[PDB]
């Protein structure tokens, strides 16, 4: 005979999100509050730090800027808005996405107009399959 | 009857019973497999006495397999128990299974202040 139990549970894989400022992202900012002028660039990178790194793509999908932590700020200036770089501004530009374990992007700094000190970033993260899927983006226009 | 548990860790999954085995059913001693024989269990007593498994959340180290939707990701794999080498009255065996989002939401934790 058999006795059978069926059990259940789940967890996360950890990501992450960090700053930089070089060329080729060399140097890492570890501090808690950053002060640049609006001549310098933004040089942002992502990771994927928790596993199964053979199988699963990392796609950037939705990075935007709210001038308040809180994430459902209404006020959001858009950089990647649907898995494609966003054109009206002409200084963003993506090196890679959806092709390994890091996604990484530029753009020029900005300041919200009106009665706002703080910038906040954040991004939403799609795991894409590279056996399975297509996971490369395809824009144009 | 028997309190399991899980933890379906970052990069690894977990599924362990405790030391009233010694006292359910007679289990003198604990045979504890995998779908891959290699795979084994060994001895935890870091809160409590447990007999655990280890398992990596890829595809095929101690068999485990990957069943995958749209949302999420679910990897599974078949633990089996003895109190001998020959099982002659039940064929116990325990079935898992972690499953795992495939959506994030991460955001950078620092902040920035420009100069106009
Ligand atoms: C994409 O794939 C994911 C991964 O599998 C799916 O997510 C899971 O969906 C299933 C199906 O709804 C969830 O399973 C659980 O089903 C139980 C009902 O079926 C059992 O119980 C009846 C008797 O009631 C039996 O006859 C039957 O044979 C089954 O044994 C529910 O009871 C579960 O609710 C449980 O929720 C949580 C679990 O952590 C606890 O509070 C309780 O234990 C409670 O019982 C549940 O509905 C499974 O949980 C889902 N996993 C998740 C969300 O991580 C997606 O549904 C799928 N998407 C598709 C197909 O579109
Ligand atoms: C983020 O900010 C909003 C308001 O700016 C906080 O309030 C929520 O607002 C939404 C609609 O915008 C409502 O649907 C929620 O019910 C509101 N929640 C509460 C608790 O009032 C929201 O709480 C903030 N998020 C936090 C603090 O995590």
């Amino acid at each position: 005979s058999a006795l059978n139990i069926r059990v259940g549970g789940t967890g996360m894989f950890t990501v992450r999100m960090a700053l930089f400022q070089t060329p080729s992202y060399t140097q890492p900012y570890q501090g808690s509050s950053v002060t640049l002028s609006t001549e310098a660039f933004l040089y942002v990178g992502t990771m994927l730090d928790g596993g199964d790194l053979s199988r699963f793509a990392l796609l950037m999908t939705n990075c935007y800027a709210t001038p308040s932590s809180n994430a459902t700020d209404p006020l959001k200036y858009f950089i990647i808005q649907d898995r494609c770089p966003h054109t009206r501004d002409s200084t963003i530009q993506v090196v890679e996405n959806g092709e390994s374990s890091q996604g990484r992007f530029s753009v020029q700094m900005f300041r919200f107009a009106g009665n706002y000190d703080l910038v906040y970033l954040h991004c939403e993260v799609y795991l894409c399959d590279t056996m399975n899927e297509k996971c490369k983006p395809t824009c144009s226009g």
